DNA sequence: CGGCATACG
DNA sequence: CGTAT
DNA sequence: GCCG
């Protein structure tokens, strides 16, 4: 089992679901406390389990797995022995975890904001509603739409939004294309948002494109909230006899950078962090969603596909559905 | 012990 | 500070 | 929290 998540296939569904879910609770809790290093290790350990070809049934099977030391091993041992890990349950129950989770779920609210509210004694969404002078306009949007935004988006919904985005993109810049990215591209059947990457086969034609797109969507009455290269929107999505609010991200990249932006926006988030860490630490190359830089020759790699990028970095190619780290 | 991904709004 | 993978 |  290789040490970096980008060195191994990680399928969407796997054989250690409960074990990985428990470690991810501890990862999430570490994040709420600002402990990025611990969050990372628990994320990585959970990910290793996702990559295994069968269930872990005995403690000895963790021997030699990367990212399993005393703490993560003890968590797994308790689950294997008792079906429950006391630490994990204590986290789930805690007022601090439940409130930070509730608050950070709000669009416009991050760990730092949630934590300050927690410290001020706020606990519920209605606490926030009953003091709206303290909220940014983004936070007000996130709070108004919070219920709809907590409902899973389905693949059927995604096909509907794509047609709608293509229509606007087509008027804004004929020839421009729209590609579905994020979790849906990795094969997820549900999600909490939809991500699209927009480009044009003629380098440079995509300059200034996003505002033209947004103006047209807004003119069609489809935008409940927004507001460059990235747009984080709330869209109005038709439902039988009604509609619901859905988070949609729109991103534009020039065609030269498209493989890099596709790779970055397809995720998973942990996969991309690991891929960038691998690039920098193992290959001495600097990767981002725009390109891949050799800081010794001071040159950028041209890529025509994601395949090219995996080859540049000396990694076996993984399709999106195996990037579910 | 240092490091932990790397952007844009 | 927020957002994204 | 763990790796190198
Ligand atoms: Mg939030
Ligand atoms: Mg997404
Ligand atoms: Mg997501
Ligand atoms: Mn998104």
């Amino acid at each position: 089992m290789p040490a970096y998540a980008c060195q191994r296939p990680t399928p969407l569904t796997h054989h250690n679901t409960g074990l990985s879910e428990a470690l991810e609770i501890l990862a999430e809790a570490a994040g709420f406390e600002g402990s990025e290093g611990r969050l990372l290790t628990f994320c990585r350990a959970a990910s290793v389990l996702k990559a295994l070809p069968s269930p872990v049934t005995t403690l000895s099977q963790l021997q030699g797995l990367p990212h399993f030391g005393e703490h993560s091993s003890r968590v797994v041992q308790e689950l294997l022995e008792h079906g429950v890990c006391e630490e994990v349950e204590r986290v789930r129950r805690s007022e601090r975890y439940q409130t930070m989770k509730l608050f950070t779920q709000i669009f416009g609210v991050g760990v730092k904001t949630a934590d300050r509210w927690y410290r001020e004694g706020l606990r519920t969404l209605d606490d926030l509603r009953e003091q709206p002078q303290k909220l940014t306009q983004q936070q007000k949007a996130g709070l108004q739409h919070h219920q709809d935004l907590s409902t899973p988006v389905l693949r059927s919904d995604v096909d509907a939004l794509q047609q709608v985005v293509e229509e606007a993109v087509g008027q804004a810049l004929p020839g421009a294309t729209v590609t579905l990215t994020g979790g849906f591209r990795r094969g997820k059947l549900q999600g909490h948002d939809v991500d699209f990457l927009i480009t044009h086969p003629k380098e440079g034609q995509e300059a200034g494109l996003l505002p033209r797109v947004m103006c047209r969507l807004q003119d069609q009455g489809l935008i409940l909230y927004h507001q460059f290269e990235r747009s984080f929107c709330i869209f109005r999505l038709p439902q039988p006899g009604s509609w619901k609010a859905v988070r949609v991200d729109l991103v534009v990249a020039p065609v030269s950078q498209f493989p890099f932006a596709l790779l970055g926006w397809t995720g998973s988030k942990l996969f991309q962090r690991e891929l960038r860490r691998f690039s920098r630490k193992e290959k001495g190359l600097w990767l981002n969603s725009h390109g891949l830089f050799d800081p010794e020759q001071k040159t950028f790699f041209q890529a025509a596909s994601e395949e090219d990028i995996f080859r540049h970095l000396g990694l076996e190619y993984l399709p999106p559905e195996q990037r579910n780290a």
